[PDB]
């Protein structure tokens, strides 16, 4: 249940997400992500940003030290923060991503964001980021990463990258907002043109942040369209915006702290939507992210509109 990379590698296609608000103790993502790894998730996806780093790293170790997993079984990704994307911070952040997490290197690493912020929430600044790329590749070149991609990149951002002089290597992946009311339909389409994998992030909707989300936005899981397919299909309505990835190729992530829909989410690879499905599905898309916030939106190179 893998998808192949455009360097060679392989990626789990249903993916954990480890972020937790700092209220939630960090404790929790310890024994969440143990979790995950018992229900049968084999993608992990982590950051800088997130504050989790050792917890999740020790999840990992400790499945890995049990005789769960083995390590070339999971597959970890960290991310690089915007306050370290000039160049000679970008090995020192992974450095110390493996340190906090006590791994030898991450599966994939990803420039978290194109919206460069004064050398963790400063201000803006101005990276030439195809520098910042460039240390992305030395960093593969030195095995501290098996892969590198982006993360909420939009075309014309991908593109500077792919037309960069002397490129090295590629964007593995984009991971990008993703969801029935947000499903980047013509992104999607450019990655799949340049063999660029689109990772979702928010695919059940979002965490609902009051710090970037309106509670005055709909919520994605009671929507009408993906209850009745919920019922339709005895499974449930996150089982259906998950489904809904995976057959349009896109690889998805999910966040749960909880244990019984830790376990249900991975029942994504029991069932099938039909082709009518999936078009209901496709009918929802309004051009809303919940991300949405000034702090974004003023950014020079914010990616939305
Ligand atoms: N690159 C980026 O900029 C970026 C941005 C945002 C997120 N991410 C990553 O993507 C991951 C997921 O995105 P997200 O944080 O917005 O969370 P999410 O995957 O969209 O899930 C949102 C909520 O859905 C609930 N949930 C999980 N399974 C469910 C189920 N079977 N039925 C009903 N509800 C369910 C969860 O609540 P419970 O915990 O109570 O189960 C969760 O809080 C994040 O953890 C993060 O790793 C990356
Ligand atoms: C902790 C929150 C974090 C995450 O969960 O990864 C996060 C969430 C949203 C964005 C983002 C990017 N580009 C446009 N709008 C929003 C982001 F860069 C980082």
């Amino acid at each position: 249940q893998c998808v192949k990379l455009n360097d060679g590698h392989f990626m789990p296609v249903l993916g954990f997400g480890t972020y937790a608000p700092p209220e939630v103790p960090r404790s929790k993502a310890l024994e969440v992500t143990k979790l995950a790894i018992e229900a049968g998730f084999r993608h992990i996806d982590s950051a800088h940003l997130y504050n989790n780093e050792e917890q999740v790293g020790l999840a990992i170790r400790s499945k890995i030290a049990d005789g769960s997993v083995k390590r070339e079984d999971i597959f970890y990704t960290s991310k690089l923060w915007s306050t370290f994307h000039r160049p000679e911070l970008v090995r020192p952040a992974l450095e110390n991503s493996l340190k906090k997490a006590q791994l030898d290197y991450v599966d994939l690493y990803l420039i978290h964001s194109p919206m460069s912020l004064k050398p963790l929430s400063p201000i803006f600044d101005i990276v030439d980021l195809c520098t910042t790329w460039e240390a992305m590749e030395k960093c593969k070149d030195a095995g501290l990463a098996k892969s590198i991609g982006v993360s909420n990149f939009n075309r014309r951002q991908l593109e500077m990258i792919l037309n960069k002089p002397g490129l090295k290597y590629k964007p593995v992946c984009n991971q990008v907002e993703c969801h029935p009311y947000f499903n980047r339909s013509k992104l999607l389409d450019f990655c799949k043109s340049k063999d660029i994998v689109l990772v979702a992030y928010s695919a059940l909707g979002s965490q609902r942040d009051k710090r970037w989300v309106d509670p005055n936005s709909p919520v994605l899981l009671e929507d009408p369209v993906l209850c009745a397919l919920a019922k339709k299909h005895k499974r449930t309505p996150a089982l259906i915006a998950l489904r809904y990835q995976l057959q349009r190729g896109v690889v998805v992530l999910a966040k749960s702290y909880n244990e019984q829909r830790i376990r249900q989410n991975v029942q994504v690879f029991e069932f099938q939507l039909t082709a009518e499905d999936m078009k209901a599905i496709d009918g929802l898309d309004r051009n809303l992210h919940y991300f949405n916030s000034d702090s974004f939106a003023s950014h020079p190179n914010y990616p939305y509109s």
